[PDB]
């Protein structure tokens, strides 16, 4: 089985559409970095949403997980932060095509008009702050598992992503992680009280519940919503 790794066919190139996109919200949101966590709490909100609806139509939906949470993660020691969700998932094909490509058009002139003012809102509204994170971490990475595959990892420091199978196992059960590598200036995000007051302000009107894994010097989940 080295026919993969022998022959790269894990590693992708993002859609010149994509790479265009990342820099203009990197380029908008740069006094305003905190963002990010709010774009990956809402992608969360509705990978959460999603499953709940399979659910409705689809008595084995919550098999691999029956929880339906987000969950926070510092890691100080090794400059992550984990961004975890129950939610529905990403099986292979879809870590690949969601992530590495994508009115395009419009928002593409949308943004670039919109900062030649404040583009938080539009990338709110199109969905795509998920590469927000880009402006605080060095590499993000996405670790997912859907009801239709085996859990996979995605990764990238923007100038290329791969895929490979989580050699872990199912881990998951069911849902996404993503773990951000933190830029050595944005350490502050790994600050317990920090990452709190962010979520706090960013959970408030997500209907499923928010945990921040912190210390009371006992640790355990705290609701934040
Ligand atoms: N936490 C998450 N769970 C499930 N799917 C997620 C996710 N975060 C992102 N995604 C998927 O990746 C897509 C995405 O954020 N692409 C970035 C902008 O095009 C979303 O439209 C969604 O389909």
């Amino acid at each position: 089985g080295s026919h993969m790794l022998r022959e790269k066919s894990e590693k992708f190139a993002f859609q010149a559409e994509v790479n265009r996109m990342m820099k203009l919200i990197i380029n908008s949101l740069y006094k305003n970095k905190e963002i990010f966590l709010r774009e990956l709490i809402s992608n969360a909100s509705d990978a959460l949403d999603k499953i709940r609806l399979i659910s409705l139509t689809d008595e084995n939906a919550l098999a691999g997980n029956e929880e339906l949470t987000v969950k926070i993660k510092c890691d100080k020691e090794k400059n992550l932060l984990h961004v975890t969700d129950t939610g529905v998932g990403m099986t292979r094909e879809e870590l690949v095509k969601n992530l590495g490509t994508i009115g395009t058009s419009e928002f593409l002139n949308k943004m670039t008009e919109a900062q030649e003012q404040s583009t938080s809102e539009l990338i709110g509204q199109f969905g795509v702050g998920f590469y927000s994170a880009f402006l605080v971490a060095d590499k993000v990475i996405v670790t997912s598992k859907h009801n239709n595959d085996t859990q996979h990892i995605w990764e990238s420091d923007s100038n290329e992503f791969s895929v490979i199978a989580d050699p872990r196992g199912n881990t998951l059960g069911r849902g996404t992680t993503i773990t951000l590598v933190l830029k050595e200036e944005a350490s502050d995000y790994l600050e317990l009280d920090t990452i709190k007051n962010l979520v706090k302000k960013y959970s408030q009107f997500i209907n499923f519940p928010i945990y921040v894994w912190s210390s009371k010097t006992v640790w355990d989940w705290e609701l934040m919503n």
